[PDB]
């Protein structure tokens, strides 16, 4: 699931968060079909180049309709520590944390932190470590009959010393031969990870001075994960609001962008996402493809056909079209591209698929 899997051990407050979350899930202009889930949910990404475009191609009285993206986020249920011995406690939550492709872990700041990421921790290093350990009798098996597997098991060798030490997967430097390996072999540990420190209000936006939070970034660089700061509760009320009266009510408190807004871009990074528009006068829809996607594949999103009945598409930095004014100004300008199959989708391009 291209999802942030929400975590956290008793009474952090992530309960509270996701009474924030499914409020704002109730706003999404298109569901992915995995929200069906009562644990699934996503939260629309506010993204003011969508308003830009939008007065590019208002005319007369008519202004098209903007369609935001969002990032899907998932309540990872289960008990986390188990006890090994083969009764199957923690099995759940392991399951649950394969199904993601990075994790929040919600931890609680206000009235130890680093424990609780520590058990969590603990728990996905032990089951990456029985992974790496059948991979290594798996591929010095296989790498004997076909050298191209050699990388895969040499990379799993360093993997193993690694977490061993107590080390993630996701601070191993990268090289070819890991990033083959773990594309095949997806660790737990290797899913990057943004700690999410439950605040009190009044320690908004940064936590600034807060031990509790400082010490949590401390263990971010340990550990290879981003901090993001939040009050859960203040998430809840503002949830309840219009957008319009949330807004005004925290440029009041001196804050200008929601805790959940802020989750949702770490997890846009987390996720190595970019997003892309398509624009016109009937409407302006921002759309999210992996950092890497292709013209073709990206046309894909918009239109399943686009992807093999792709042959070109126009292609222009929203700026660039704002600033240009239209289209066919844009193009007059020059400013308008054509790009093939080989096109790497840039954050913040406006496409037009060829066919
Ligand atoms: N002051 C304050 N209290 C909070 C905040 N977030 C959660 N709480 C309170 O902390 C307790 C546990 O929150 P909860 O969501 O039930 O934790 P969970 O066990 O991780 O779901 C509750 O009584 C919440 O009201 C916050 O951001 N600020």
């Amino acid at each position: 699931m291209l999802a942030v899997g929400i975590v956290g051990l008793p009474n952090v407050g992530k309960s509270t968060l996701f009474n924030a979350l499914t409020r704002a899930n109730a706003l999404a202009a298109n569901y992915p079909f995995a929200t069906i889930d009562k644990n699934v949910g996503v939260v629309p990404l506010e993204d003011e180049r969508l308003y830009a475009l939008q007065r590019t191609f208002a005319k007369g009285e008519r202004v098209p309709p903007v369609v935001p993206t969002h990032v899907e986020f998932v309540d990872i249920a289960g008990l986390v520590k188990g006890a090994h011995k083969g009764e199957g406690l923690g099995n759940q939550f392991l399951a649950h944390i394969r199904e993601v492709a990075a994790i929040a872990h919600v931890l609680r700041c206000f009235p130890d932190p680093l424990e609780d990421a520590e058990v969590v921790e603990t728990e996905l290093l032990l089951a990456d470590l029985a992974t790496l350990e059948r991979r290594l009798e798996r591929l010095r098996k296989e790498a004997r009959a076909d050298r191209e597997r050699l990388p895969l098991l040499e990379a799993a060798e360093g993997l193993y010393v690694h977490l061993q030490e107590g080390k993630p997967a996701r601070t191993f430097p990268p090289s070819e031969a890991v990033a083959r390996f773990l594309k095949e072999t997806p660790l737990l540990t290797a899913k990057p990870v943004i700690y999410v420190a439950n605040v009190a209000e009044e320690d908004l936006p940064d936590g600034r001075g807060n031990p509790q939070v400082e010490a949590v970034r401390r263990k971010a660089l340990e550990e290879g994960a981003e901090v993001v700061v939040v009050s859960a509760r203040l998430e809840a009320e503002l949830a309840e609001l219009s957008g319009e009266e949330a807004r005004e009510l925290l440029a009041a408190y001196g804050l200008q962008e929601s805790g959940l807004q802020r989750l949702a871009r770490a997890g846009y990074r987390a996720l190595d996402l970019l997003t892309f528009f398509t624009a016109g006068e009937k409407e302006v829809r921002a759309w999210t493809v992996r950092r890497g996607t292709k013209a073709p594949r990206a046309a894909g999103e918009i239109h399943s056909d686009m992807e093999r009945g792709f042959i070109r598409a126009e292609v222009i930095p929203w700026d660039k079209l704002v600033e240009a004014g239209g289209w066919a100004r844009a193009k007059e300008r020059g400013w308008v591209r054509l790009e093939g199959k080989d096109y790497e989708v840039q954050d913040g391009d406006v496409i037009y698929v060829l066919f």
